[PDB]
């Protein structure tokens, strides 16, 4: 029901396909959407604000696209400052536990490139085992993702369909 929508993209407005995605976000209610390289364009992050905030919502979902098989550095940075001793992990470090955990990605590559015997070797779910680990750890469970390949280069028609397909996945129960 309550969905947070983590967005880390280093330029929302130049983005093609994350900001399609988040278009279509803008008005289901349930959805907070945040543009966070807006928020914090000095990459100065307010935890508290950060924390309180996935505290309220139910599902938490993290939007990205993938850079180097990885995401933009200020995930990285959200995550390492963000998830502390005695709140994510450690004594009394609950607040997550049993939340929805899910990850929303676009690749430039094909969907043929991420498998064994494909040009990038590894299926999507083999890359991005870091942000599972977290979500293992931390004590949210941990839901399919949501991704979408040939990112930028997939026709017009095909991007708006993977934009409605994104809208459904993100509001679907599991
Ligand atoms: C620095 C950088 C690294 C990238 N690394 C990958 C990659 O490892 N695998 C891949 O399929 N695409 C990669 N891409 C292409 C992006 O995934 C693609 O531009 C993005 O998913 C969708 O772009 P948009 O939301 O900004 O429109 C990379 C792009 C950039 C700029």
């Amino acid at each position: 029901m309550k969905v947070l929508v983590l967005a880390f993209h280093p330029n929302m407005e130049q983005s093609v396909v994350n900001r399609a995605f988040a278009d279509t976000l803008k008005d289901a209610p349930g959805i907070t959407l945040r543009d966070l390289y807006q928020e914090y364009p000095d990459e100065a992050i307010d935890v508290e604000k950060e924390q309180k905030l996935c505290e309220e919502h139910d599902r938490i979902v993290f939007q990205f696209p993938l850079y180097w098989y990885s995401s933009p550095p200020l995930l990285k940075k959200w995550l390492d400052h963000v998830l502390l001793y005695g709140w994510a992990y450690g004594t009394n470090g609950t607040a997550l536990r049993g939340k929805e955990f899910m990850v929303a990605v676009s690749a430039g590559a094909p969907e043929e490139a991420y498998q064994a015997g494909g040009s990038n070797h590894y299926a999507i779910s083999e890359l991005l085992r870091p942000f599972q680990a977290t979500s293992n750890f931390i004590g949210t469970t941990y839901l399919p993702p949501y991704v979408f390949y040939q990112a930028g280069t997939a026709g017009k028609s095909e991007l708006a369909e993977g934009a409605t397909q994104y809208r459904e996945h993100v509001l679907k129960s599991f």
